């Protein structure tokens, strides 16, 4: 597989979506889905294409384990990568730090020379600040279980749809 999909879960919706993707790319074949607790960031290094996946939690933190490797993110050489995101967050609950995580993890990967795909458009949510929009679009998926999981299944299937073009599929 040329794609890997690296996520970090603390009640596993995320891994949740991440195995979703997985199966609307079209399988392991396309998608090496990795949790991110048992990867070294020296991982990131043998792909051209990564999907990093990030539920925000405790008011705009990253979820435990990419806390622990965000460190490490320098140590990679993101140089010509082209990297899309996704993450899961409560817009309800917490509408100044929708999907911060996926924002932060954006913002550091980019700075370090990879190319950001995927943007996704902001129609449909409500929501007062997020760390991960940009030109009024989301850098990456925008999941929200807890508030409107009936439309979780689309966004999936649109998304990778759209991603499909950019990974060369
Ligand atoms: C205590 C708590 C704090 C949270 N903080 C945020 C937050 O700052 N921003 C946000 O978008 N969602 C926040 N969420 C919502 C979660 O990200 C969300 O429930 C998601 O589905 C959890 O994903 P996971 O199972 O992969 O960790 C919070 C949830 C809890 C329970």
């Amino acid at each position: 597989a040329k794609i890997g999909l690296f996520y970090g879960t603390q009640t596993g919706v995320t891994q949740t979506i991440a195995e979703s993707i997985q199966q609307e790319f079209g399988g392991e074949s396309i998608v090496d889905l990795n949790d991110i607790a048992n990867a070294d960031a020296s991982d990131l290094n043998a792909y051209d294409y990564l999907i990093i996946g990030c539920p925000t939690w405790n008011v705009g933190e990253l979820q435990s384990d990419w806390e622990g490797i965000y460190d490490d993110l320098d140590s990679v050489n993101f140089q010509g990568k082209k990297v899309a995101y996704f993450g899961a967050g409560d817009q309800v609950g917490y509408s100044d730090n929708f999907q911060d995580a996926m924002g932060i993890l954006e913002e550091k990967i980019s700075s370090l020379g990879s190319q950001t795909v995927g943007y996704w458009p902001i129609e449909g949510y409500d929501f007062n600040e997020s760390k991960a929009v940009r030109n009024n679009q989301f850098v990456g998926l925008a999941i929200d279980e807890d508030n409107q999981p009936d439309l979780t299944k689309n966004r999936i299937k649109t998304w990778v749809s759209q991603l499909k073009s950019e990974f060369g599929l």
